[PDB]
This record gives C-alpha cells, sequence and structure tokens, in this order.
C-alpha cells in the first residue's frame, strides 16, 4: 500500500519543496537523505515528521544501503560544482552518482531534476557545465533498463531569486535598489524569441510537481517535464511589478553580450548559457516550446491527491509581487 | 453581382478595402469620395474602380449616390467639427452616412467603430474620437432597415510610426537615438497583461471588412476586432532590435498625471483603457483569431491572390526597418 | 460600507449560486428576492441564514419599493413565457420588467442574465424569444443612462441539465437511460464552426462569476461576460463520460434539422439550433467563445471569499466524475 | 550550394521532401532508392532532382552514395523484415543507413522518427513500428560525429484515407458506407483530450523538414511534432460531414479487446493504441501534442522557397474541401502502407 520516496536535498530549495508536498499524501513515506542530521534544516525536516537518513551521494555504497526499499527517488545537485566536474567529468557529480546508485538498489521509479546540455544540443561549439552536468545525469537515467520510470524535471528561475543580495548586484537595481533616474532597473540580455522567459515559486510548487509526477509515474517516463509557473518576458515582469508596488520600474536589455560590464562575473560567466538560450530562440529547456500546461495539470492532480489540502494554481509572478513586496 | 459603395476610399481603411474587394469579380466597388481629381482619387481609377463624387454632409446627395448598393463599408475622419466635438455625434459625416444608406436600403453595412469611453466608464471619461463612431455603432444595431449592421474596429496602425508627430511625443522609438544610443518608446501601460493590438492597415484590414462581406449574416451585430499582431510595448521593442540590431527600449509612463512638453490629450483614452484592463476593445477580451479566420477567407475569395496571414510586427519591421 | 445586492431568482439555480457565492463576503449583503417565502427553496435560503423579501417581478411599483437601497442587482427570468411575452411584448417579461424597476428604485449597479437575439442577428430571418426576451432587457439596460454599471451574464448548457426530465427525454437516453444497443446516446444538431459547446456547473461556479463582476464592477460596464466553465464537442463530451463512468456513452449528431423530432419548445429549439449553426456555433453573438474572463472572475472571488471553495472552474470530467461515477432527475427546465 | 540526400523520395514522406526542398536553390536534392527505373522515380527525374541508385541494406554502398551530403533525410518502410520485428532493431535499412551517414560525414540529418513505447513504459508495450525507428533517434542523438540531428515525427496522414488498409479495418471512412448510410470511422479514444495530429503528408511534411533544414543547430536534438491539424476522431467525421453533406460517424473501440484484431498487424496496433491511453494522448512521447512549431517551419520554407506555395498547413476541413468534395478520380485509393491482410 504505501510506496517510499526517497528525496534529495530535502534540505534544499527543490528537495526541501518535494518533501513537504509529498509528505501531505499518505499513500507515500518520506525518507528526506542529508550529509548531517543534526544539520539546522534537518531539525525542521525532523519537525514535519519525516524520516531522516544521513548519507553522502559521493559514496555509492553508503548511498544504496540508504536507498534500500525506496519506490521512488527525486534526485537533485547543489550550487556548486567540484572542479573535476567542472572540467567535463560530468559522471562525479553528486547527483549522477546518487542516480547509479539508485538503479543499484533496485528503486523503480526515478524523478531527476535536469537541465539541457548546451554542448549536445550545438554540436560542441558551447559548454554550459552548470546545465550540462545535470543533463548527463538525464542521458544516463534514460538508457538505464534497470527503472522502471525515469522523469526529468527541469526547474525554471527561482522568483526566490530576488532575495539574493548579489542577484540585486548583478542585474540592476530591480527589484529593491533603484538608480539615479528613479527607477527599479533590470539588465538582463534577452532570451530570444518571443521572450517566453520561465519563472516559479520553488517553495510552493516545484515540490508539487515532483507529487504529480509520482501520482502516475508511467505516464511521464522519458518526457521532459518543464517545471514552470509563469512564463513572462523580463519586460512584462518589470511592468506587472510596477502595477502591484506603484513603484517605477523597467527593462534596459544587454543586447550586446560582449559589451557587458566585466565589474560583474554572473554576467561573465553566463554569456554561454545566454548564447545558447538565444541561438534557440528562447527554448531553454531544449525538448520542445516553453508551455506551463504540463505543470498546471501536476498541481492540480497534487492539489487532488493532498486532499484539496493547500493551493490547486502555481503562483504566478503577479501574485509573488503582491505576496513578497 | 453585389455592388459595395466605400466610403473613405481615397484614405488608409477605405483604400484598403476598395483595394482588397476589387480583386473579387462578385462584387462592384464603388469608391465615394468629396474630390474625384485628387491625386489618390486618380490612383484608384488607375486601377479600374468606379469613382463617384459626394460630400457626406450632405444626406440628400450621399443618398442618391449609393443607390443600387449591396454592401457599404462606413469610416469617419481624423477631423471632427466644433460641434461633433462637443457631443453632437450625429453630425459627424460618417453617422450621417449611415443614416443616409438607411435612407437608400442598402442592406449590407461595415462600420468602422471604436467603444463609448464615456458610455462604459459611467461618465467618468470623455473621448469624442472613440465616443462618435460609438454613436453611430449603437444607431446601425438599432436601426431596423438594415439586413445585416457589421462593427469592425481598427487597432493602432503600424504606419503610426511614419507619422512625425507620433515619433515626437512617444520618445524616439523607432527612428531617432537618444542620447543613451536607444531608440526609447515612451507610453502609458496598456492594463492587464499588455495584450496591445497592431495592424498593418494597408494590407490587411481591407481584406478583413472583404471578410465580412463573404457572409454578412454570420456576422451581424457582432464586432470584429481588425489585429494583425498582440504583444507588449517592451515585446515591440524587443522585436525591433531583434529584427534591425539598432538598440531600443521601452521607458512606461507610469502617472498619468505627471507626463511631460508632449501636448497630446490622449490622456482620457489611455487612462480609460487602463480602466478597462487593457480591454481597448470594450466587448470582450482582444483576439486575432477573427482576424486571421477573416483574412484567409479573403485571401482564398480573391483567389488565393496576396497573404494568408497578417502582417506581424515583426515582419512590418523587417520589411519597413 | 456594506453593500446590499438584490438577488432576483435566489430561490432558482443561477440567483440560487448567486446568492450562495456572495454569502462569503462579509463586503456585500444580500436580500434574496421571491415570489412566496414560504417555499422549500425559500426557507431553505432562510436557514442559511439570508434575507428573504417577497415581491412580484411583474408588479413594477412594489418590486422597486422593495428593490430600494440595494447598491447592486442581479436580474434573471424564468423558463416559462406568458403567451404575450411569446408573441413579442418582451417588455412583458418580469425580468426585463424587473430591471426598469431597478432603474425607478435607482439601483446603481445591475448584473443581468441575457442572451443573444437571433432575430436582431438575423436580420429577421429567426425568431427564438427563449433568447430574445433577454436580448431585450440586455439592450435596454445598456441604454439605461442612470445605471453607474451595467453588466450582461450569458449562461452556457447547464451542465445540471442532466438532472432535469425534459432534456433525458428528447435529447437521446444520453447520460441515464441506456439505449437499446446499450450506448448512452445524445442526440443533438451540431452546433456549428468547430463544435465549441460552453458548459457550466450553475451551482459551484456561476455565482461566482457574478460575484467577481460585482467585485469591480465598473471595469465589467457594458461589457458582456460569457458564463463559461468547459467548453468541448458533443461527442468529446460523451467519450469523457465513458472514460469516466466506464458506461458506454456515444454522440448522434441530427445532421440534417428537418429530420429532427419537432413533435412548440422542441420548434423553438429547431429555430435556436439553426441560428448557432448560421454563427458558425458563436452562440453568444457578441465574439469568440471563450472561459478566460469565466476564470479570471472565479478566481477572484475564490479570494474575495478568504480562498474558499475551488479556485478554477469545474470541466466537464469534474462534474462526471462527482456526479456519475457515484442525482435524481427532477429538475427546473423548459417545460416541452 | 548545400547537398540533401532524401531517403524513400519516391515515397510519400521523402517525396514531400524532395519536392520541398528543390524549390529552394540553397539546397540541391538528391534521391536515394533501389531501382532508378521505377515509375516513381522516373517522376522525380522528371522534376530536375538527381537520383542516385542504392539500398539501405548495403552499408558501403549507402555510404559511397551519400558522401558529400550537407544533410540527409532519413525514413524507413511498413514492411520490417522479421530479424527486425523480433528486436534486432539495428538492420531495419532506415537505421542502417543512418549510421552510413554517420559514416559517409554527412553533418546534417533529419530523421523520421517515433517513441519507443517500450523504453516509456518499461516494457510493459512492444510495437517495433514505432521502437524501430526511435532506436534510430536514439543512435542519432548520441553519436558525437553529426553537427546536427533532429527527429521529426509525423501525424496520422490525411492520406490514410488513400491507403486501403485504413479503408478495410477502420470502419470504412470516409468511403466506404455501412448499413445505416453512415461513413463511419471505427477507432479507440487516442486518450486525454483527444488531440489527434493529422498531417497532409504531400503538401506541408515536405516543408517542415526544410524549415529544419534552414537552421539546423536551432533544432538540433529538439524533436519536432510533424503536425497540421490536431482534432478528435468524432471532430474529424463531424467536419466532413459538414463539407461533403454525407451523413458519418465515429464508433470508439472504449475497450480494446472487442478491437478486431484478426491479423498481425492489427493487433500490433492495438498495441500502440494502448500506449497512446496510458500516456493520455501524448502520443509523441517527448511532450504536449503541438502544432505551433509546425506552422513556423512551414512559413519559413514557404519564404525560402519565394513565397512559393502555401504559408499555412492544411486543416482537416481544407482536406476535405480538397479532396473528398469534388469526385476527383485521379485521387486513387493505392497509397503504400500497412499491408494487414
Ligand atoms: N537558484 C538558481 O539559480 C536555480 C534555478 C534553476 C535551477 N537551479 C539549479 O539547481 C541546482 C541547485 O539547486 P538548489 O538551489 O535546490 O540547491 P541547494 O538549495 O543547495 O540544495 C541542494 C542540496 O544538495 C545537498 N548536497 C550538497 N552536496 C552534497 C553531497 N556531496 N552529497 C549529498 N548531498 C549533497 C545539500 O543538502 P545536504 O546538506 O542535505 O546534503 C543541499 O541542500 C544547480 O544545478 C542550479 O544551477 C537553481
Ligand atoms: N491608427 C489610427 O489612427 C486609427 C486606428 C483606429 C481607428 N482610427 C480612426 O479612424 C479614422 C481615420 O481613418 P483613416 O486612416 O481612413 O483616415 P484618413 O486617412 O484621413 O481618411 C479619411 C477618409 O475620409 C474622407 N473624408 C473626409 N472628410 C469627409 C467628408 N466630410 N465626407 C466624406 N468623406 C470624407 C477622406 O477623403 P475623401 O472624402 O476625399 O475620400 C478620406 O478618404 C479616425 O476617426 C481615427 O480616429 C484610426
Ligand atoms: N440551462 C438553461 O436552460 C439556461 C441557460 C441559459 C439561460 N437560461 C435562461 O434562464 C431562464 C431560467 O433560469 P433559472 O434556471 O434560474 O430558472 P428557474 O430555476 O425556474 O429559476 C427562475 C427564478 O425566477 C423566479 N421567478 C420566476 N417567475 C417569477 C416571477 N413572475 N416574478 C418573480 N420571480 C420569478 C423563481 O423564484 P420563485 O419560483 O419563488 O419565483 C426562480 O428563483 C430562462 O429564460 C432560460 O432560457 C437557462
Ligand atoms: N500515416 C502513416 O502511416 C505514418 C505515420 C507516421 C509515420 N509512419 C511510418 O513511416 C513509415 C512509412 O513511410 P512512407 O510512407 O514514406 O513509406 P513508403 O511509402 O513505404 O516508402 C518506402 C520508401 O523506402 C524505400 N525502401 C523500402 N524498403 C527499402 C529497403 N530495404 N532498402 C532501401 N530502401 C527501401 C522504398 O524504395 P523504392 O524507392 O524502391 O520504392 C521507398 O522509396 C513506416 O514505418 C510507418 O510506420 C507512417
Ligand atoms: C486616438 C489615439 C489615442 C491615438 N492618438 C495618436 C497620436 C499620434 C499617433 C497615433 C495616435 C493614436 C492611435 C489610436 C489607435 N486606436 C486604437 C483603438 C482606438 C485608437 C486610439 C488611438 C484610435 O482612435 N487611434
Ligand atoms: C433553449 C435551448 C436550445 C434548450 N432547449 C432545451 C429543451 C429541453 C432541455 C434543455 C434545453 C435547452 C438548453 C438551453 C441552454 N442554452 C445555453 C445558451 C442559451 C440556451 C439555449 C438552450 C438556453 O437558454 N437554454
Ligand atoms: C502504426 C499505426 C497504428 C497505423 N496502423 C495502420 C494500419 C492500417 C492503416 C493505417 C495504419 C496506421 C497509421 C499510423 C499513424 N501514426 C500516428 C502516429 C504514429 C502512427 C501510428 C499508426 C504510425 O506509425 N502510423
Amino acid at each position: 500500500e504505501i510506496k517510499t520516496i526517497s528525496v534529495i536535498g530535502a534540505t534544499g530549495q527543490q528537495g526541501g519543496s518535494v518533501a513537504r508536498s509529498l509528505l501531505q499524501n499518505p499513500e507515500f513515506h518520506v525518507r528526506c537523505i542529508t550529509r548531517d542530521t543534526s544539520s539546522i534544516k534537518a531539525k525542521e525536516l525532523k519537525e514535519l515528521g519525516i524520516e531522516i537518513v544521513q548519507a553522502d551521494g559521493n559514496d555509492p555504497t553508503a548511498m544504496a544501503t540508504a536507498l534500500k526499499g525506496s519506490w521512488g527517488i527525486f534526485i537533485n545537485n547543489g550550487y556548486t560544482l567540484t572542479p573535476a566536474v567542472q572540467n567535463g567529468k560530468y559522471e562525479e557529480d553528486f547527483g549522477n552518482v546518487i542516480l547509479q546508485s539508485a538503479a543499484e538498489a533496485g528503486v523503480p521509479h526515478v524523478v531527476f531534476s535536469s537541465q539541457p546540455s548546451s554542448h549536445a544540443l550545438s554540436g560542441g561549439k558551447f559548454n554550459t557545465p552548470v546545465l550540462d552536468v545535470k543533463a548527463w545525469g538525464e542521458s544516463w537515467g534514460r538508457a538505464c533498463p534497470t527503472f522502471q520510470s525515469f522523469t526529468p524535471i527541469m526547474a525554471s528561475w527561482y522568483f526566490q531569486n530576488f532575495f539574493i543580495p548579489s542577484f540585486v548586484a548583478e542585474f540592476g537595481g530591480f527589484p529593491w535598489n533603484q538608480d539615479d533616474e528613479g527607477y527599479l532597473t533590470l539588465r538582463l540580455p534577452p532570451l530570444g524569441g518571443n521572450e517566453e522567459v520561465p519563472w516559479i515559486c520553488i517553495d510552493e510548487d516545484f515540490g508539487d510537481l515532483v507529487h504529480g509526477i509520482f501520482l502516475n509515474p508511467a505516464r511521464w517516463s522519458k518526457r521532459t517535464v518543464q517545471a514552470v509557473g509563469d512564463i513572462l518576458s523580463y519586460g512584462d515582469l518589470c511592468t506587472t511589478f510596477a502595477d502591484v508596488t506603484q513603484r517605477k520600474a523597467r527593462y534596459i536589455p544587454y543586447y550586446d553580450l560582449d559589451d557587458m560590464p566585466a565589474d560583474r562575473p554572473y554576467l561573465q560567466e553566463s554569456r554561454q548559457v545566454f548564447a545558447f538560450y538565444q541561438m534557440r530562440d528562447g527554448e531553454l529547456f531544449g525538448n520542445g516550446i516553453t508551455e506551463k500546461r504540463t505543470a498546471s495539470l501536476l498541481k492540480a492532480a497534487a492539489f487532488q491527491a493532498k486532499g484539496q489540502k493547500g493551493r490547486e494554481t502555481l503562483i504566478t509572478a503577479r501574485e509573488w509581487f503582491e505576496r513578497h513586496c
């Protein structure tokens, strides 16, 4: 009756949302995995009544032993890549190691946080390890005969990125620090195409999307899921923020990738991601058109499966600004 | 063989209507103008179009010039008389023509229209440029003589980018670079999700009216939105930048009270649009599906002549910038 | 501060949903209007704690006095038209009389249950009083200079038509009586165009749309609102029913309107169907059929009620899941 | 001038590809066939297209017959060898050709593909008609030599109405009248919202392959759904009825066990439809069914061809108005397709 689901990164944003969503369904038993059960965040997960296991993804045997009995697993990696991984050893990423360990432990159903490979799609003329490592994990999971289901889920930009101070530093004053001309100014290169920039409130929605996948894993196997709460251009984001907060805001694109300030190291290292996205006419996920219909179908299903508990629709940018500003 | 009188055939809207209808042998175009010796009048003559001289302000003359018309397209001008400006919308030459068409027994009417901000805002707003046409719309909707009366509502013309005064007031976009090197567009937000409608008046509007005349009964009393593309002002600028590789940006006029130097009294229109959450047409959501259908229908009625699809903002920039 | 709203037909389906929706917002006070406060349905409302006033729409003066003090009014009419109304004299329908009474009483904000006029749209070819009676009221209210806001709202096919017996008899066994070959068969003419048939759960959704309008009446003045919960073809409706209930169902079109059973109200429905086909299925007459606006209004009411109820409209799949997998066929409707 | 080899150029898919690309001076169409003396091979020759003779089952000859190609469009046939029917998907002549194209150094590939029901369902389904093409898709996606590899996935052809086995097996629609005077279509539901995709293979498909070749890098490793219209089976029949004024209807096989499964291809189609219903109608497996991209690849080819032809895809209504309203005797029901009985 009861299906156990191991949650990687349960102390983190993606896995944290996953754990919080799945625990609200009696058909599932959540086994959070963390490196330190004494962690501040781990104790918060232990206050929700969640089973907590301590293990390190870089230890395949220990990980395999910690996933022994899981019906499903949600896998993700971290913001910091090891030098070996940053230099093209994508098989050494702890997320990818965990996926292989799950194969050995016999876990039948996998939901894997993934990203497109700029290298694979551009014929080798681009290399963006931050994305390509997760894409490697997706290539391994899709080809593995052991799994009964492997579904890649691709996260959008978090709305919560607006709370990172260097975010405010890098991309113009937007959305907290106004400039000399009195504007909350956002400065980013265009995405390309029709400027269909995807955004999500990671906390409230991502976990419910993964939950919806686990409600019927066979239907979603080997079919990429885009975790998208809203789709709008940078300029529409600014006008929406201004309407909500009644604070002047504007968008000034970085049309020339070479003419971005070297003062900003998050613009210079992202210049290959931005170029790959532009080359793809803004189709940043690589599998097909950017659409949030599936996400709105995976959120409603989790809503029903949870007992009509919580919210039935994903958080839009307008609502996030109304709730956070 | 159905005869159609075309008001404003020397103008943008009526000109597109005449040029589109002429390519369907089932329809015979009778252009109406005040001056048949005009350059534009002669251009219409060079295409082999019948040109009759009449003034909309003369109901008696106009009734005589419409006799025998199966249908009529009606439009007015940018110029309102002081009397019309001050509320006597029955005197606008377009609405006079509509009443004359009723007198002459013309059975099928397509009327260039706009919503009445005054009527929709409970009196808060007064915009004669729109409300005058709305007067004709209600009159035609209530008139029992017509067999069909269909209102058509034009979006912003792309060709407004060629009006020097438009370039003057709304920033430099898309011709005049500013100090920081940007083609800058300065406009109040439309409201809602910034679904700003635009049309290439020359190539598409006439085809939409043509499509209406292909089945007047199905469109009677149903407003048609003449929309070629739907996008936000910022999308306009990013599209322009991609097409031309000329830096461009959008800086909204957030406060209609603190606008600059730039005496365009279109403020009440902008405020009414915002009050409608951007639903500038007033009848329902902004949609171009109907326009696309009508354009394709004209394409096929004309013999697969011309374009089957409406001109988008990107294509307009490609062809004119 | 607290805005009073009179609800016509509060004992009925449309007004009942309106009352039940506006009751959950303390900014509004619901004054139900009924002819008989002793009714089973009226006492149901009294048991819910709703003010009940007795008045008859056919009495303009009494109606005016009973509407006095209302900030807003929801107006609707009934399924049975007097013969005089049947033959024109649309001004005499109690809904339209009530609209004029509200104008006399000075009610500033109006939401009116409406439908397109086939006669006005067809150049006289068609005459369907079931629609045209409400269209008369719609134009009268649109032209009325006294109202501060006037919004016409138009109902789609109720899902609850499946509980109305007259629906079950004529339009095939669907969805309760299986037919000779074991099929739940629906027998109806095509709508026209791409078969974009609108449906709504009248009980749970219609009232929330009226509520959403009253939340910002100025923005909706003179703007037709389509009360649409789902848009799907008749065949898609039947296949969805089959998927939900694992019970055979099918759609049998009347391709020839002359071959449709027309044994007085079936004659008015033949003309209505012909008008819809003549409009390529654009049965509302003002523009394309769309449920986007309905969704916006439903969400707005959801928020206003304190995030109570559902944020989304009920689809055909949801309705079949809730009312067929598990329902007495005795609801109010056309008396054929 | 960039040369593109076209597999199956004498067939429906490759034929549309050749006819579309030839009208664009930036490309050279090199048709590939087993028999250059064929009556359909001579039609292509009458169009002014190079015709080379090679067999896909001969990897070396195929390699020498592709060398010099800037791009290649790859497709397979309706008949699979017994070895291929039984799993040996590497032996399908289309997949051998794909390996030959890498072998030959063709830098840009457009591969006719379908999802693998087995791969997506954890082994619950085995439908070689789709999975064979999916094998080639996986190989092309993983091959490091190609500069671009784009899978394109065909919908139901409207031209299935000209394939005789379709008319026989699936109730007779739209040509064979039944007891009650109905053109009856008999098919299981697709699943989900009955978003059945259809395309006019002749007029539209080639333009989509062409649009991909207009910017291969932007489409590399991105599945393209070749869709002209999206509608339910019942909507298909009612649309046909409106166009032709002939009674027509759709009678679903709600229970797949009640579908005629006399012959082996009908049972493999039962398993395919079961897979579709399993995926809630997502018959392509990569994502939602959509025709926006197809409408973007048709318009782009329209422009590339010199604004010649149609800018838009053919809808079901327009196809019925073009092929089933007039008698049009030249439209005979003899097209290549599944040979069931
Ligand atoms: N913020 C963004 O920009 C953004 C948006 C889009 C997508 N992404 C992508 O998603 C990833 C970051 O996701 P996130 O923000 O959820 O990360 P996060 O908040 O740091 O969570 C990742 C979790 O990984 C666990 N972990 C780290 N090293 C580990 C190891 N060696 N073994 C086992 N577990 C380990 C940590 O929890 P324990 O202490 O429990 O082990 C940590 O909480 C990156 O690839 C990023 O590019 C993020
Ligand atoms: N982008 C836009 O500005 C836009 C969009 C929405 C709607 N509109 C509205 O549509 C109108 C402008 O349309 P348009 O571009 O066709 O105007 P236009 O280019 O100025 O043409 C007006 C036409 O009316 C004719 N006319 C003028 N006075 C007349 C009279 N007294 N009797 C008879 N005919 C007369 C003119 O010359 P002849 O009489 O010599 O033929 C001409 O053919 C305005 O009301 C405007 O507000 C335009
Ligand atoms: N699915 C549909 O059939 C549908 C959808 C579109 C529009 N419509 C139209 O809407 C109308 C039916 O709506 P409904 O479902 O609400 O009808 P209903 O269930 O009969 O309710 C009508 C309401 O009006 C009240 N009423 C009836 N006669 C009255 C009178 N003379 N004076 C005052 N109040 C009176 C009734 O209350 P008491 O009984 O106590 O008065 C009742 O609450 C018809 O014109 C129909 O064509 C319905
Ligand atoms: N509606 C549909 O039926 C549909 C939908 C989606 C996709 N598909 C799939 O696509 C395939 C059908 O495509 P189609 O209509 O283009 O096929 P087709 O009409 O059968 O054409 C086959 C082509 O391939 C060539 N060929 C066949 N066997 C060969 C071999 N052993 N070696 C070399 N060449 C060989 C033929 O050579 P010659 O040049 O000598 O004739 C011919 O040009 C099937 O797998 C089908 O399942 C079709
Ligand atoms: C009258 C107006 C405010 C206006 N002022 C202008 C000043 C300069 C250039 C261009 C315009 C336009 C263009 C428009 C475009 N239209 C959109 C629907 C109705 C409306 C409003 C709008 C119109 O009448 N013409
Ligand atoms: C008059 C009608 C044909 C009708 N005949 C019926 C006869 C018996 C049962 C049920 C109905 C209904 C249902 C409807 C629902 N419709 C939604 C759009 C307006 C309209 C028309 C439509 C209506 O007013 N009642
Ligand atoms: C293999 C199949 C079940 C099939 N069986 C048939 C048997 C006889 C006639 C005609 C067909 C077709 C036509 C199709 C149409 N296509 C839609 C998407 C892929 C698919 C599935 C589908 C295909 O491969 N050809």
